[PDB]
């Protein structure tokens, strides 16, 4: 069983750090902007052994076979900005829409999230998020790729929206 995710947002959110604590288990200080690519791991969730297959965007303007295949057969999203970061905040309404075109639907599983939740300088508060992602009708999961808080929540909430949907 494979779930196929698609993690969009601004760049310099945490898209690839975020990734990559979830894959490899550590913090990445500096990975290339405009790189993105798929990363694969078996994880257990809720007792569940399944493969997850995500791809990491960067938003590029060069065409990827791949990109497309995995927004048209993507099964959720997590749409991320960081909570110092008001203009990646503003920018989630971009994401969202773009996915429900992708998928021409409303009812796509999504998880908004809040990423560098270890950071003081916090301009985008909890309330406002919770706001947002009740309007969409979607889970809020605070993050840290930094310190890896919630970033198995993150990623394991999008699979039980997954399986949610499925039926
Ligand atoms: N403090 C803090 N910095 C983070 C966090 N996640 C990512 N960063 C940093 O934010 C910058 C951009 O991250 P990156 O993963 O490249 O973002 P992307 O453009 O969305 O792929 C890098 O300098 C990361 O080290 C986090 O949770 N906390
Ligand atoms: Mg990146």
């Amino acid at each position: 069983t494979e779930y196929k995710l698609v993690v969009v947002g601004a760049d310099g959110v945490g898209k690839s750090a975020l990734t990559i604590q979830l894959i490899q288990n550590h913090f990445v200080d500096e990975y290339d902007p405009t790189i993105e690519d798929s990363y694969r791991k078996q994880v257990v969730i809720d007792g569940e052994t399944c493969l997850l297959d995500i791809l990491d965007t960067a938003g590029q303007q060069e065409y990827s076979a791949m990109r497309d295949q995995y927004m048209r057969t993507g099964e959720g999203f997590l749409c991320v900005f960081a909570i110092n970061n008001t203009k990646s905040f503003e920018d989630i309404h971009h994401y969202r829409e773009q996915i429900k075109r992708v998928k021409d639907s409303e009812d796509v599983p999504m998880v908004l999230v809040g990423n560098k939740c270890d950071l003081p300088s916090r301009t985008v508060d909890t309330k406002q998020a919770q706001d947002l992602a009740r309007s969409y009708g979607i889970p809020f999961i605070e993050t840290s790729a930094k310190t890896r808080q919630g970033v198995d929540d993150a990623f394991y909430t999008l699979v039980r929206e997954i399986r949610k949907h499925k039926e």
